[PDB]
């Protein structure tokens, strides 16, 4: 029923989401993350997963930014529907890979949780799990 | 008499349907799937399998989308007759193979149950059997 | 509300439909023909004009067969939905022009009301108005 | 305050909107249409005109489809936000000009109110004003 | 002492500011606009006109966007200092000329008060004077 | 029976009258214009269309002035019969084309509704429909 | 009903009148100018626009002097009818273009509001709007 974070990801980047499940769910933190290919029954309509999941069930939204994120359209609509909801840091962008294109200009005024820097990798999962566990 | 899911498939893709029978009928789930080459006596008229089976006997319909699905016409009429029935997720599209053409534009607003992704194959049959077993 | 005949036509052949309105409605026969560009409000969904008009409101269906009829798809679905309804001569095909392609093979077992023959044109409108006015 | 129809249009097509104001507001129908360049004070935020105008103030939405409609992004987000609202024919697409590209595939299952056909122009404004005036 | 709107402009665009003084001050609206070359004594320090004028004296800020606006740095710092103040539509961007470069990406989520459109020029000054006169 | 405006035109200028029907009848104004080639049965006498139509049925008269208007005689007699009726602006002259002869000297003391000026074309149809709709 | 200034112009000079409407009506001055091709219904008599408009409705009269002004006769009669009314500066002549003929000798004892001088163009619209707004 309830969750803690909807996860918006391109389908070419599920190896990172499987890592996130291991680090945040199967660890001693006990967090619940709604993943689309795991908690959504087939046959649903697309306009209900924005009006029911992102609106009334999840509390935050994690945007897995990548290079193939800039080609899909459902991620664009879900990102803009999340930004349209503003009454608490309700949008967390994550960069994990070497991008060679431009960053999304919509997200330039939010602080990204970077992973590709080979000197700051000790603070990543602690900051992320402290962010998601906040009320 | 009654069923749980009509199955709409091209005749060049029955090796997958034979696998589906093994995974959903001969397993501990006990589901009943109406297959055309197994439960329809020869000599019937084509306009009765849409007015009697899909209307009053089956409860859902599973569309085995493929590359040779885009050439047959009975699958087109049965898909559109299923979409014309709307009073519950009464249409489940399944992709199982590497398609090289375009996806059907009629089905773009329903969530597909994908199988060709080599990282998500553990959730496939559980999601499908949880979807078909719903009232 | 009620009607007497739904009219299925390609949009490139409305000059004949305007003639049919003059010969069957504005004449001393007093028939009511549901035309799509005249009795359907914009904003409707396409899957309701087959489930409500052809099913429960009109009593027959007139198929204006032509050369550009073989390219549209909504006429194909409406023709096959009309043929799927069989409990009374509930489908009347009309040929009015010199076709250079093949006749539709779906309609070969129904008697066409031909118009292009320059010797039989006296019986056309009388036969058509006697057919449509039957209960 | 209240309205009857939000109007979604590309800024290169305001000559048609000025005609629509003359035919629907300054005529004997007395309809109120919220236009962006006429009723929105400058300095507003873009994410409030979807959460306040389209949600709680207007009752329907008129999409002026054109060739330059396929390049803007705010019309894409407003169209998809309108489609995401589904509890009454709450979306009316209008074609008024000779398009040379493809029609939008998102809107193929709603009936368009066509204007470029030189034989049906007598029914256009009557159908449109009967549609907008419905409760 | 008090004002109603600080005006941030490039020094190559004072002919428009002189027009704005005629249309908003010397007209029957009686508005007070703090202009830098008219109300600031020489010899002041630059870091006081942001901490005293924009903070505690003016109520809004009008950004005269142009092509030479993208080269100055004091306008960049004053724009970002205005955006950093967020407790009411406290920033009004104005476009008056044909720009050939890109719009500033910082201001894309605020509604611009456009002037170069040759069909909407009747609403410009009324909207602007209704915006500035609000409490 | 009743009308709003008799229309006096040379038979070489019916393409403009067909445009006038589209702009004033098939639009949201609902005006009725008596046209000779559309509402007069053949076999009538010419001296009754001036004693019955222009006298007791129509309320105004629209004179489509052109270059070939100066050759017909029935337009001369109908214009002079209209001028002989004076008890309200009961005669509206319309110029739509580049004339190379002289204007009619009989009509020099009435204000013409000009159309060939390429700067005033926005006011034409609004002025004409406001004139014809007056009691 | 009421106005502020009748405008007497040759029909070959309406591009300047369209500019005057933008500078005096659609600006923050809110003046009302009676233009003949915009506020006079067709079918009126010419001898009423001097006895009703210039006499009892407008308060001043603006004479757009030009080179083609010296060929029309209605401007001559309206100028002399305005001069015959003398009980307040009730006649304002405007020169805007390079004339190559002589100035009108009737108007030599009134001060012209010149526009073609490339050094005095800053005072033009302010003087004109201060003149027209006087009681």
């Amino acid at each position: 029923e309830r969750f803690d974070a909807f996860i918006c990801y391109c389908p070419s980047d599920i190896q990172f989401v499987q890592e996130m499940i291991r680090q945040l769910e199967q660890t001693n933190y006990r967090l619940k993350l709604c993943v689309s290919d795991r908690d959504v029954l087939p046959g649903t309509c697309v306009w209900s997963i924005a009006s029911e999941l992102i609106e009334k069930r999840c509390r935050r939204m994690v945007v897995v930014v990548s290079d193939d994120y800039l080609q899909s359209k459902e991620c664009d609509f879900q990102t803009k529907f999340a930004l349209s909801l503003s009454p608490q840091k309700r949008l967390i962008p994550i960069k994990y890979k070497a991008m060679k294109k431009e960053f999304p200009s919509i997200l330039r005024f939010i602080t990204v949780c970077d992973y590709t820097n080979p000197c700051t990798k000790s603070w990543f999962w602690t900051r992320l799990a402290k962010a998601l566990s906040l009320p």
